[PDB]
C-alpha cells in the first residue's frame, strides 16, 4: 500500500496545457479519445512519463501522432501508464490515447458511471484517471475542450464545463455537443452529464458588474416538480456571496443536476454542480422538513466553492480543509443568515461535539491537515470538514467581521486563479490581525497548530471574586490529551467569547469580550465588577473544545433561563444533563456489577425541571430551542465521557431521566402539543415551493419531539393524537406518526399506510425506510429482514442501503444487543457493499468507530466482526486501510 506524505510534495516534471476530449457514449461501452498538449517543466530530470489511468482498456496511444507499442515504448498495469523516458520528447509534445470504459457497470460511482438513465461523472479526488490518462493531481492545471456524443433519443441533454460552442447531428440517430472551457482548472473539477433531463431556469443579474447569469436546475422528468426550492437557494447563495464577501459569479451559466446514485451530497464541478437527488429535490407533499435546510446548505456549499476551491484551488490533497473547512464555514454563515433561527448554529455544534469529537478520540483521530494518506476516498471526514469549519470560523471570532472581511479579500485577491495552501490563508488572516492589533509585530504563527495538532482540547476554569475590590478573575487552563500523532501537545490559540451575567437581574456586566488564551493557562482579571457574576463562557461555541465550566447546577439554571447567548444556554442545559447522566449511570452500573437487590437513584434536580417548564411555557421563547432542552444529549456525545460504556446501562439511565422529567412535565408537553398545532401545521403556503418558514418547521420539530416523549410515556389516550397526526399532509408529521406508533398495537397499520404514501417517490420512500429503521421496536431485527426482502432487495443505490441500515445502528438497546447480532448484521452489509462500492462500505463502518469505548464484552464482539471483515480475501483498499487504522494494526 502506497503511503503519500505531506512533506514529500514536489511539482511535476511535466505540464499539461490543453486537454481535448471526445467522449462517445455507446450502448455497451464508452470510447474516450484524448489529446494532451504537454510540455517539460523546469523540475524535469529526464524521468519516465507516468500517467495515472485506472481500469482503462487501451485501443491506442501515441506521441506526436506516432503510435506507441506496448512493451517496447510503454507499459500499462491497470493503474499506471509508463512511457519510457527515451521515448518522451524534450520540448512541447502531444500525447494522445483512445480508451474504452464501461459506465453501465461502474457501481462504485467514481469516474464515469450510469445512474438510472443518466450518464454522470464524479472525479474528485482521483477519479479523472478512471476516464482517461492524466497526471491526476490538482496542481496540474489545464484548459479543456470537450466533445460528447450519444444516442439522441436516450441522451438529448449533453453538458460539460464551459461554454457550449457547437451542437451537431451524427448519422445513426446520434448527436454531439462541444464545450470549450478556457480558464485553467484541475482535473477533479471536470464533469460530463448526458441524459433525458428536464429543467427549471432563471436569469440572475450580478450586483456590481451587472452580468446576466443563466441558472439551470435539472432532474429526470418524473421529479421536475421538485426543483423549485433548489433554484431559490441558488439565487440566495449568489446574493449572499455578493452581500457578505463582495464576490460575484464570473461565468455565463451555472447548471445544477440531480442524480439518484451518488456517494455523498454534491460536487462543485465548475459550472456543472452535480447533486445527490436527496440534496437538491424537494416538495412539500413529498419531502420531510429536513430536506429544506439540507438543500439550502448543499446548494450554498457547492456555490461557495466557486471561489473557495475552484477559482482558488489546492496545491495538493493535504490542503483539502483549505477548501472544505472554509466552504463549510461560508455555508454556515449563509445558512445562519437565511434561517434566522438559533438552532442552525446549535445543530452544527451538536453534530461536531458528537460525531467529530468521537472521531477525534478514536484510533482514526487526525488533524485537519493530515501528514499522510493511503486512500483519498477515506480523507473526506468530519474532522476535515466540520472541525475545519470551526478553525475557519475562529478567525472571524478573533478578527471581528470588519477585519475578517478584509483578510478574506486579501486571500482571494492574492490567490485567485492559482493553487494555494493552508499557509496562504493563515498569511492573509495574519495581515488583517496586524491591522486590527495596530502592531506589525503581531503574528498568527501559533494559529497554525490548529492545522497540525490532532485531538480535542479541554478547557477548564476557576473563578475568584473579591467583593471589596469589585474584582473578578477567570483562571483558564487548556490541555490536549497525547495521542498517536503528537506525544507532546502544545497550547493552542483559543478565543474565548465571554459575557458576565449579573445573577440578580440577568443583565450583561461587560461589553463584548473575546479572551485570547495562548498559553497552557492564564488568569483574566476584570475590575469594577459590582457583584459576583455568573460567567457566560465560549459564547456561540467560540472554539472546538471540551468546555469544563465548573459551575453549579444553580448557576447553570440561571444561565439557561437568563443568558443572552443561545449556545451558552444550550450548553448549560447539556452540562446539567451530563452531570445527571454520569451519576445515574454509575448508580445503575454499581447495582448491575454488585447484583444488588435494592439500591437508590439520585433524582433529577427539581429546579432544573422547573426551569424547563418555565422556558416551555414562555410564548416568546423559540420553538427550536425548546426542542433541544427537552432532549437528552446525543449518545455519541455522552460516550466521550464514559470509559467502558455499557450501552444497556446507558439506555436504562436515559430511560430513568426521561421518566423523571415526564412524570412532572407530561401535562405541559400535551398542552403545548395541542396549542402549537394551528401555527405548526398551517397549510396556507403548502402549494408554494418558494415559501419556506424555518420557524414553522421548528414548531413542527417541537411538536414531533413532544409527541415522541408522550408516546413513550403512554400518556393517556395519546394514540388518538398519533392516529390524527398520521392524517397530516406534512411528511414530517405522518412519518413521525409511524415512529411514535412503535409503542402501540397500531404500528403495522401505520407501517402499511405510510408505505403506500411513500412508495411512488424515490426519495420519500428512502425517508420511509429511515423511519422504519430507527423505529423503537422490540421486533426490529425481523422488521429489517422484511425491508430487505420486500423493499431494499439487491439495490446498489447508496441512498437505499444507508437508509435501511444507518438509523438502526443508532438504536442503543438493539444494535448493541449483547449477542453481537447487530454487529454481525452490519458487518455482513459492509462486506456485501464493498464488492461494488468501497467508499460506501467504509461509510457503513460508522458504528464501529466507538468500538474501543464500550464495555469489554462489546469491544470483543465488535473487534471480532472487524477482524472477520479484514480477513475477506476480496477486501477493497479503502475498507482494508480504514479497518487497519480503526483496529490499531
Ligand atoms: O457532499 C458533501 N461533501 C462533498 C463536498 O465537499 N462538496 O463540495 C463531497 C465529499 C466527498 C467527495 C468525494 C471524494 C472522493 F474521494 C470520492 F471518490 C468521491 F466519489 C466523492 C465529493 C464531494 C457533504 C454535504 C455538504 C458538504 C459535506
Ligand atoms: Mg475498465
Ligand atoms: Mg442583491
Ligand atoms: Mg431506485
Ligand atoms: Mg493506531
Ligand atoms: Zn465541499
Amino acid at each position: 500500500p502506497k503511503i503519500h506524505y505531506r512533506k514529500d510534495y514536489k511539482p511535476s516534471g511535466f505540464i499539461i496545457n490543453q486537454v481535448t476530449l471526445n467522449i462517445n457514449i455507446h450502448d455497451q461501452e464508452t470510447i474516450v479519445r484524448s489529446v494532451l498538449d504537454m510540455d517539460i517543466s523546469k523540475h524535469n530530470v529526464g524521468e519516465d512519463l507516468v500517467f495515472d489511468g485506472v481500469g482503462l482498456k487501451i485501443n491506442e496511444i501515441s506521441i506526436n501522432n506516432k503510435k506507441l507499442v506496448e512493451g517496447e515504448e510503454y507499459t500499462y498495469d491497470n493503474e499506471f501508464l509508463t512511457i519510457f523516458s527515451k521515448f518522451v520528447p524534450k520540448s512541447k509534445f502531444a500525447f494522445s490515447s483512445e480508451v474504452i470504459i464501461h459506465p453501465e457497470t461502474n457501481y462504485a460511482l467514481t469516474g464515469l458511471y450510469k445512474s438510472k438513465n443518466i450518464i454522470v461523472s464524479q472525479c474528485e479526488a482521483t477519479g479523472f484517471r478512471r476516464i482517461t490518462f492524466f497526471i491526476d493531481r490538482p496542481d496540474m492545471m489545464a484548459k479543456y475542450d470537450v466533445t460528447v456524443t450519444a444516442d439522441k433519443e436516450k441522451y438529448p441533454v449533453l453538458l460539460s464545463n464551459g461554454d457550449k460552442v457547437n451542437e451537431f447531428e451524427i448519422p445513426g440517430g446520434r448527436h454531439g455537443a462541444r464545450f470549450n472551457d478556457p480558464p485553467l482548472k484541475p482535473c477533479y473539477l471536470f464533469a460530463v452529464v448526458a441524459g433525458d433531463l428536464k429543467h427549471l431556469s432563471a436569469t440572475y443579474i450580478t450586483k456590481y458588474t451587472k452580468k446576466k447569469v443563466e441558472l439551470y436546475v435539472f432532474s429526470e422528468e418524473k421529479y421536475v416538480s421538485k426543483l423549485q426550492w433548489a433554484l431559490e437557494c441558488l439565487k440566495k447563495s449568489m446574493a449572499f456571496d455578493e452581500d457578505y464577501f463582495g464576490l460575484e459569479y464570473d461565468l455565463s451559466r451555472l447548471n445544477l443536476v440531480a442524480v439518484s446514485d451518488f456517494n455523498v451530497g454534491a460536487m462543485e464541478n465548475k459550472g456543472l454542480n452535480i447533486f445527490n437527488a436527496n440534496s437538491l429535490l424537494a416538495s412539500k407533499k413529498n419531502s420531510i422538513d429536513f430536506s429544506y435546510a439540507r438543500i439550502l446548505t448543499v446548494v450554498g456549499h457547492e456555490y461557495f466553492h466557486q471561489y473557495t476551491g475552484n477559482r482558488v484551488t489546492l496545491r495538493d490533497w493535504f490542503q483539502l480543509t483549505l477548501k472544505e473547512g472554509l466552504t463549510v464555514h461560508r455555508e454556515n454563515l449563509f445558512s445562519e443568515e437565511m434561517t434566522k433561527t438559533v438552532t442552525t448554529r446549535l445543530s452544527h455544534v451538536d453534530l461536531l461535539r458528537s460525531v467529530q469529537f468521537l472521531e477525534d478520540s478514536s484510533p482514526l483521530s487526525h488533524p485537519i491537515r493530515p501528514e499522510s494518506y493511503v486512500s483519498m476516498e477515506n480523507f473526506y471526514t468530519t474532522t476535515v470538514y466540520d472541525k475545519g469549519s470551526e478553525v475557519m470560523r475562529m478567525y472571524l471570532t478573533i478578527l471581528g467581521e470588519e477585519y475578517y472581511k478584509k483578510g478574506f479579500d486579501i486571500y482571494i485577491k492574492k490567490n485567485d486563479g492559482n493553487t494555494a495552501t493552508c499557509e496562504d490563508f493563515n498569511y492573509a488572516m495574519e495581515q488583517a490581525y496586524k491591522m486590527k492589533k495596530a502592531d506589525n509585530s503581531a503574528n498568527l504563527n501559533q494559529y497554525l497548530l490548529w492545522f497540525s495538532q490532532s485531538g480535542t482540547p479541554h478547557v477548564s476554569f476557576k473563578y475568584n471574586y473579591d467583593a471589596e475590590k469589585k474584582q473578578y478573575s477567570i483562571h483558564v487552563n487548556q490541555y490536549t490529551k497525547p495521542d498517536e500523532n503528537q506525544k507532546e501537545k502544545k497550547p493552542l490559540f483559543i478565543p474565548i467569547s465571554v459575557g458576565l451575567i449579573n445573577p440578580e437581574n440577568g443583565k450583561e456586566m461587560i461589553s463584548q469580550t473575546t479572551l485570547e488564551l495562548t498559553k497552557e493557562s492564564d488568569t483574566f482579571v476584570f475590575n469594577n465588577i459590582a457583584v459576583k457574576p455568573i460567567p457566560s463562557l465560549f459564547r456561540g461555541f467560540s472554539a472546538p473544545v471540551y468546555i469544563e465550566d465548573q459551575l453549579t447546577d444553580e448557576e447553570r439554571i440561571l444561565l439557561l433561563k437568563y443568558d443572552s447567548d443561545a449556545f451558552v444556554r444550550y450548553n448549560s442545559c447539556t452540562n446539567i444533563y451530563m452531570k445527571q447522566i454520569l451519576m445515574n449511570y454509575n448508580e445503575f452500573l454499581k447495582a448491575k456489577n454488585e447484583k444488588l437487590e435494592s439500591f437508590q437513584l439520585t433524582p433529577v434536580n427539581a429546579q432544573f425541571i422547573d426551569a424547563i417548564k418555565y422556558l416551555l411555557e414562555d410564548p416568546h421563547a423559540d420553538a427550536g430551542f425548546k426542542s433541544y432542552i427537552v432532549s437528552l444529549p446525543q449518545d455519541r456525545y455522552i460516550i466521550n465521557f464514559v470509559s467502558n460504556l455499557d450501552t444497556d446501562v446507558l439506555a436504562d439511565t436515559k430511560e430513568y431521566i426521561y421518566k423523571q422529567i415526564g412524570d412532572k412535565l407530561n401535562d405541559v408537553y400535551y398542552k403545548m402539543f395541542k396549542s402549537l398545532e394551528a401555527k405548526a401545521d398551517d397549510l396556507t403556503y403548502f402549494n408554494d415551493e418558494s415559501h419556506v418558514d424555518f420557524d414553522q418547521m421548528n414548531m413542527r420539530t417541537l411538536r414531533n419531539t413532544l409527541l415522541s416523549l408522550l408516546s413513550k410515556a403512554q400518556y393517556p389516550n395519546i394514540l388518538n393524537e398519533i392516529i390524527e397526526h398520521s392524517k397530516s399532509p406534512y411528511p414530517s408529521n405522518w412519518l413521525t406518526s409511524l415512529s411514535v406508533s412503535a409503542y402501540f398495537d397500531k404500528y403495522f397499520e401505520l407501517y402499511d399506510k405510510t408505505y403506500k404514501l411513500s412508495k411512488d417517490d424515490e426519495l420519500l420512500l428512502q425517508e420511509w425506510l429511515k423511519t422504519v429503521s430507527r423505529s423503537d421496536r422490540k421486533d426490529i431485527y425481523e422488521i429489517l429482514k422484511k425491508l430487505e426482502n420486500e423493499v431494499l432487495k439487491d439495490s446498489k443505490n447508496p441512498n437505499d442501503i444507508r437508509a435501511v441500515y444507518l438509523p438502526f445502528t443508532n438504536n442503543l438497546r438493539r444494535f448493541h444487543d449483547i449477542s453481537g447480532k447487530g454487529y454481525k448484521l452490519i458487518a455482513e452489509v459492509i462486506t456485501k457493499t464493498d464488492k461494488f462500492n468501497p467508499m460506501v462500505a467504509t461509510q457503513l463502518c460508522e458504528p464501529f468507530k466507538l468500538w474501543n469505548k464500550l464495555d469489554t464484552k462489546r469491544q470483543e464482539l465488535m473487534l471480532n466482526e472487524m477482524n472477520t471483515m479484514l480477513q475477506e480475501p476480496q477486501i477493497s483498499n479503502n475498507l482494508k486501510e480504514y479497518l487497519l487504522r480503526l483496529t490499531n494494526k
